[PDB]
């Protein structure tokens, strides 16, 4: 379960470097 | 450990939601999706 949680940090840490990317894209149209 | 690990879990989750947000804000001004 040790596995399971540090496999989720990873995902949420990539799905989060994806947003704040997101955001500098979407920032850059405005 | 394992309070260690939930906590970071619980971090991100709330940054995550929060970057939603405001991407889903700026998707209407922009006006994409």
């Amino acid at each position: 379960r040790m596995k399971q949680l540090e496999d989720k940090i990873e995902e949420l840490l990539s799905k989060n470097y994806h947003l704040e990317n997101e955001v500098a894209r979407l920032k850059k149209l405005v």
